[PDB]
């Protein structure tokens, strides 16, 4: 349940598949609360969520064969994080740009190192992929933003540290 | 209840306030499933959100000045579906570009005419604003997307139409 994929067809008849895979799930976070200290003395979600993106060309004849064109496909990609209660709350920078790396896999990567949750509880992360196309053949303000697909994280727990006035000081 | 505001400070020391307010709440939709009335599926009436941007000088932080037509940046509004009682559930085009209009008010406007819900139930819409900055001094993969704020809609009902063979085809 770490991955999700979507497919679309371009004007040139090309079948493009987007695959999102969460490689580093969140596990825990300390509720940062509100106030002036909440924006400068917080502990972000750890380990930072990391999402891998792959793009596949499918030749029209044989669909058992795909070609990873992640390093060839020319478009802007952004990944946006939302906080879904399992039963603003999310602070920080919820938008990550793509970084193309060869290890551990040849793909694009999104990292979220500065996510904070305001209140304790159980949450899931939803990561939404936006594509900004620069070649008109790839099509399905003079720039457009297209939602592509979404991946759902495993549940993680935000705890609250108990208060001990004379102890923590 | 239909609006939300968020303030930031640019590099010049000016305070910039973004205000999102919903002009047309969603009311009803017919579950689209995976029933020959297909224009009955898009959420109706199409949700409409207006955006206003206000400038406050560091010398006077108590007064605001609308700069919605002056602020040089691209804007996008992204719709997410929130279950009021917590293959995609939301379908269509969930990204709306901004349109600058003078009537009914001089502001930016987003319209969502092509949103569909797969399952019946009570839902809410969350609209997230993304700012694509073109002027570097307005600042707080060469292009970047910045999240600003979200506005949450009133609950709306998605209903299902029963099948009566020999009566409803």
């Amino acid at each position: 349940g770490n991955s999700n994929s979507v497919s679309r067809i371009t004007r040139e008849g090309k079948k493009i598949t987007y695959k999102l895979n969460i490689m580093q799930q969140p596990k825990r976070a300390r509720a940062c609360g509100q106030g002036s200290k909440s924006h400068t003395d917080r502990r972000p979600v750890d380990p930072p969520p990391v999402i891998e993106l792959n793009i596949f060309e499918s030749d029209p004849h044989d669909d058992s064969n795909k070609t990873d064109i992640t390093f060839v496909y020319n478009a802007n990609f952004f990944l946006f994080a939302t906080l879904e209660p399992e039963r603003p709350v999310l602070t920080g920078v919820p938008v990550a740009g793509v970084a193309y790396l060869d290890k551990p896999n040849r793909a694009g990567y999104f990292i979220f190192p500065d996510l904070s949750v305001r209140n304790e509880g159980s949450y899931r992360f939803s990561f939404h992929l936006f594509e900004q196309i620069k070649d008109p053949k790839d099509a399905t303000p003079q720039e457009f933003l297209e939602f592509r697909l979404e991946v759902i994280s495993n549940p993680f727990i935000v705890y609250s540290a108990k208060k001990f006035p004379g102890l923590t000081t």
